[PDB]
């Protein structure tokens, strides 16, 4: 009925990152490029995320790990989370800082979560979310709109000391709209102006270009490259504050940092296994999948399929075909074939070198990525990651 947040923090994996402090001029080194082309098609950054269901941003980013000193120095009573979705990042934060209250905002588009479903699952009550965006319109929940920032203080009368943004914007102009509006607020708003200029915005950014200037009076303090970000892209987290503007992180600097982590570092597994979560992810991937996943359980799911496939097409009206239902068995077979491959495969360390091995030792790789959808593949990697951790 009542849980302690500190005990839940063992279900969250250790985070590996790289901080790139924004200094004056340059190193004048003309440093070499590090490249490694991993032959991977699957989202392997979900390998250590088996203990989470709706959102798993907390497995990738953490405030204690990245901006711990700033958290101690500023000592915020309230944290503002924008573009939060199911709120797993906010959930990890609630476990690391058990006395902090939250103001949550997420776009009310009804395509993605606009309620903290993961936070509720991890924390239990939602009592610490003093403002959950309830009763707000689609534009007052959209960080690219002035009205969102105008109603941010409707419950909390604490200044925007630290704002966390994990929104995926359409384009960089939409990101700039958010950053400009944040600046406009922290310099207009009575509450925030009273605190001063020591106000921060820690936002997700995709380093596309080079030498792109931040808006006027918006200075980047540091850039964080996370091990948990999709290898393929150029995603990073940038800590911004008020001050003489500088440049956004460049695609080149990000790639080297991103590459070093992939080549050098292993993914840390969670200290404890949340068996209810793993069960939910297993059932979400394949309906009726039980833990532990072994030869017996995989053959039991194959038995359940072989007896299910032999069903005579009898109903009232021909609306849902058995030939159409054979596509659901096709997906199920694809899943079992992969999990069987994982089970038969040797134990290794959680790294992209071993992941490339797992993928290039599997014959129906292209049939897998063609048959399973993006969310299904993410679920498949959560389950795979559990299987690999369970080994030896
Ligand atoms: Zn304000």
């Amino acid at each position: 009925q009542v849980i302690d947040p500190t005990e839940q923090l063992a279900y969250f994996p250790k985070i590996t990152f790289e901080r790139l402090k924004n200094y004056d001029t340059s190193s004048n080194y003309a440093k070499g490029k590090l490249t490694r082309n991993y032959m991977i098609l699957l989202p392997w950054q979900h390998v250590n995320r088996y203990n989470f269901v709706f959102s798993s941003t907390g497995c990738k980013v953490s405030l204690k790990t990245c901006i711990g000193k700033l958290m101690k120095d500023l000592n915020p009573k309230v944290l503002y989370f924008i573009g939060e979705g199911a709120g797993n990042w906010m959930a990890r934060t609630a476990c690391e800082y058990p006395d902090i209250k939250f103001v949550y905002r997420s776009l009310k588009d009804d395509l993605d979560h606009h309620y903290p479903l993961e936070y509720q699952r991890v924390i239990g009550e939602l009592s610490r979310i003093i403002d959950s965006g309830e009763g707000l319109s689609m534009e007052t929940t959209d960080a690219t709109q002035k009205t969102h920032w105008d109603l941010i203080h409707r419950v909390s009368k604490d200044a925007l000391l630290i704002t966390l943004c994990d929104a995926e914007f359409k384009d960089r102009d939409d990101f700039f709209k958010m950053v400009i509006l944040w600046r406009k607020h922290v310099l207009s708003c009575r509450i925030c102006t009273t605190y001063g200029t020591d106000l921060y915005l820690f936002a997700k950014y995709h380093a596309k270009d080079c030498n792109v200037k931040l808006p006027f009076f918006v200075r980047s303090v540091a850039t964080f490259i996370m091990q948990g970000s999709k290898l393929s892209g150029s995603e990073c987290y940038i800590l911004l504050t008020l001050g003489h503007h500088n440049n956004l992180p460049c695609h080149g600097e990000i790639q080297n940092s991103k590459m070093k982590i992939a080549v050098c570092n292993d993914f840390y597994a969670a200290k404890k296994l949340d068996n209810k979560s793993i069960e939910a992810n297993c059932k979400s991937l394949l309906s009726g999948l039980r833990i532990p996943i072994n030869k017996k359980e995989l053959n039991r799911q194959r038995r359940l399929l072989t007896l299910q496939s032999n069903h005579s097409s009898v109903a009232t009206v021909g609306g849902s075909k058995v030939i159409e239902s054979k596509w659901l068995t096709n997906k199920a077979n694809t899943i079992i074939d992969w999990l069987e491959h994982i089970l038969n495969s040797p134990k290794g360390e959680l790294n992209y070198d071993f992941f490339e091995a797992l993928e290039n030792t599997y014959p129906n790789m292209i049939k897998l990525i063609d048959n399973l959808g993006n969310a299904e593949i993410k679920k498949l990697i959560k389950v795979t990651g559990y299987m690999l951790v369970s080994k030896k």
